[PDB]
RNA sequence: AUACGUCCUGAUAGUUAGUAUCCAUCG
RNA sequence: CGAUGGAUACUAACUAUCAGGACGUAU
């Protein structure tokens, strides 16, 4: 085992969140998940109690999937108790009180999301007296609607005698741009809320966490779009009389489905995105892929949809007509025909490549892209270029990670993706058998990566917690950090990285002996114009009105009948002006034909429109739990024709 | 010539509504 | 394939500030 030793800034830190409930605020890679695992550790005389006596439990919540795998193992590794692991994949929503009973009396320690936390906690099946310790990863997500909130919500009610101890843990506060004024008045939201106080150790000021933290190089690389290939903009200009010709036809053709003609423009004017910023190669392999859709496709299609994918169909036959002329990859030239800035990227590369092939350490790189479809196609360009032989691609490994939508029914989606998969893409990354990353959103916060030299920005960061988690990224000595900004852009990126620096100085400053919160500013916010409905008193489930959409919707699923079809309830929308005039809204809607309930429901009028949807959503709920379908615990019940017949 | 008040236009910040796109969870 | 959450961009409205134009009053 590690043989940890303690640090004093650690044994600092873990005084001060024993005595008080507090926030922890230091940089990238000090270990605070360290300081988690201690304070867990210290107080676990409490947990041995048996569940059926009162025996109060401790969890840990997290944001996305992977960082459920990744805490989970190191609090196993770490300690001698035992946890337990739970995310949405298995479907642990459609069991019962009994089998939640023995999950909990099995284990000590768990770890979950917080939708499924909330989801428990909505319905009963837990009561907040008997958490012994809650921890909250990346306490800067708790804004506006987020499930932080809701849980918070849940706990302000609770008597503060059996109220469980609260620690923050992150590395940036603002979830977004802020003015230099605001960040106060942003922090002291936050710490209403949360109900701590946010500290900050003299110790790791000085020295103590600068050895440890590092910081990399920034480089700007300017690059210009406009300059391309002559016949990549005769490309251009032959779609856009395409589209033209496209729009001509959906204007002067009546069409049964409209958005049908939509999808085939809009599809369109991907690709030609795709041929500005990639090129006309990877233009022709999307095409290619959409032509294998068109044939998946054509299986069932009308007979006006089927004639415009056959004009498109050869419009893409001419595209590659004309790209057979410039078949620059049969020629051994694959520069060339490039979008510039692949070509800027490719020089980069180059350059990296060049620097570190003297150097005996391997090669760590991440690249980030906003589309998932880019990346995959990202992914396919430097796999192609690997498999060119040519020696400055040749050591090039390439791999992908991007979000997953599992789909029960069929309803394929082009890109690939599994839970096990995704796993194991991460372990193969971290066995290091693979050195450049494309990635999405999805691993830039928080989660762990392996020993980078190199971090890459294709896309310029959108607000000030991406550039600092991104900055952060880089952990090993000698880092680089890279940034392409267009020729007309620089300005308003100096500007912007300058109010960055200042921001972070501003907050490097500030958080330093700050007052303990109030909790007058804890109970000051209040959002719900109306109560829940409780039908057992507090100890009973609750129904708010922002799951009762969820809940009518899930039931609606739940109903008997086709396949192909879905059952949804049919919204209608009232306006009203009250004698004030001011801007009433009012809801009603209509259930389907399964519903034994006929007559529409209709709710309590308000300025907007999304309550008057929640107000209805609410006062159907509380109709049809009053008819007798839905349970004891306030969930829909999958009524079997046996059940139908013998209710 | 100035200040105040009212109206209009333009810009900035906040809030609200709508629209579009993207990402992440829930199924 | 539906819902929720977040982010960005656009539109519209309201509030506040500034600038400019017009009118009334006072100095
Ligand atoms: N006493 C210790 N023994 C072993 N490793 C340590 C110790 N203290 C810190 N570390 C290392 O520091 C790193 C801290 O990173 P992490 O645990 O992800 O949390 P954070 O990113 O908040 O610092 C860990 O990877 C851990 O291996
Ligand atoms: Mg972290």
């Amino acid at each position: 085992e590690d043989e940890f030793t303690p640090r004093p800034y650690q044994v600092e830190l873990l005084e001060r969140a024993m005595k008080k409930n507090t926030i922890v605020c230091l940089g990238t890679g000090s270990g605070k998940t360290f300081i988690a695992v201690m304070l867990i550790k210290e107080l676990a005389h409490e947990i041995r109690g048996p569940f059926n006596e009162g025996g109060k439990r401790t969890f840990f919540l997290v944001n996305t999937v992977p960082l459920v795998n990744q805490q989970a193992k190191v609090i196993r590794k770490h300690t001698s108790l035992k946890v337990g692991e739970y995310v949405g994949d298995m479907g642990v929503d459609s069991w019962n009180k009994e089998k939640w009973n023995q999950e909990f009396e099995k284990h000590q320690v768990l770890v979950m999301t917080a939708q499924i936390f909330l989801d428990i906690l909505n319905h009963g099946f837990i009561s907040l007296s008997q958490v012994n310790l809650l921890i909250f990863d990346e306490c800067h997500h708790a804004v506006k609607n987020h499930p932080y909130r809701q849980i918070m919500r849940h706990y302000k009610n609770l008597e503060q005698n059996d109220r469980p101890r609260i620690l923050g843990l992150t590395a940036s506060v603002i979830n977004s741009k802020c003015k230099p004024n605001q960040v106060e008045k942003k922090i002291k939201e936050l710490e209403a809320t949360l109900n701590s106080r946010v500290v900050t150790a003299s110790d790791l000021e000085e020295v103590a966490v600068q050895k440890y933290a590092t910081k990399p190089k920034e480089i700007i690389v300017s690059y210009n779009s406009d300059r391309k290939s002559d016949t990549s903009e005769v490309i251009e200009n032959i779609i856009n009389q395409a589209l033209e010709q496209l729009s001509n036809i959906e204007e002067t053709s009546n069409l049964n489905d409209t958005n049908s003609l939509k999808q085939i423009k809009k599809v369109l004017r991907d690709i030609k995105n795709i041929l500005d910023e990639l090129g006309p190669w990877c233009a022709h392999r999307v095409i290619k892929s959409r032509i294998r859709q068109l044939e998946k496709r054509e299986s069932e299609t009308a007979e006006e949809l089927r004639t415009i994918r056959e004009l498109l169909q050869s419009i893409f036959e001419q595209i590659i007509n004309v790209l057979k002329n410039l078949e620059k990859l049969q020629k051994n030239n694959s520069v060339e025909f490039v979008s510039p800035k692949v070509k800027k990227l490719l020089e980069i590369l180059k350059q990296y490549f060049s620097n570190n092939n003297n150097s005996s350490k391997e090669l760590c790189g991440i690249i980030f892209v906003e589309r998932r479809y880019t990346a995959y196609v990202l992914y396919k360009l430097l796999n192609e270029l690997s498999a060119k032989r040519d020696d400055d691609f040749s050591f090039i490994k390439c791999d992908f990670v991007v979000g997953h939508n599992s789909s029960p029914s069929s309803k394929e989606k082009s890109t690939e993706m599994n839970s096990k998969k995704q796993k194991e893409v991460l372990k193969k990354f971290r066995k290091g058998e693979c050195n450049l990353l494309v990635a999405t959103s999805v691993v830039e916060e928080g989660i762990d990566i392996p020993k980078c030299n190199l971090v890459v920005r294709f896309d310029l960061p959108k607000n000030f917690r991406s550039y600092v988690q991104s900055k952060g990224r880089a952990r090993a000595k000698n880092s680089k950090y890279i940034i392409m900004v267009e020729e007309d852009e620089k300005n308003k990126f100096q500007e912007d990285l300058n109010q960055y620096q200042e921001i972070e100085k501003i907050l490097l400053r500030l958080c330093h002996n700050r007052d303990a919160p109030s909790e007058e500013d804890f109970d000051s916010f209040e959002d719900e114009l109306l109560p829940p409905y409780m039908p057992y008193g507090t100890d009973g489930p609750r129904v708010t009105m922002s799951s009762a959409i969820s809940l009518l919707h899930r039931y609606c699923s739940k109903l008997p009948s086709d396949r192909f079809t879905t059952l949804t309830p049919k919204f209608t929308y009232i306006e009203q002006n009250n004698e004030e005039e001011n801007k009433m809204f009012r809801c009603t809607l209509r259930l389907p034909i399964n519903s034994p309930l006929r007559e529409p429901i209709t709710g309590q009028p308000m300025p907007s429109k999304k309550l008057a949807k929640r107000s209805a959503a609410l006062e159907a709920c509380k109709k049809l739990h009053e008819m007798g379908e839905l349970d004891d615990h306030l969930l829909p019940v999958k009524i079997s024709r046996k059940n139908a017949e013998l209710k």
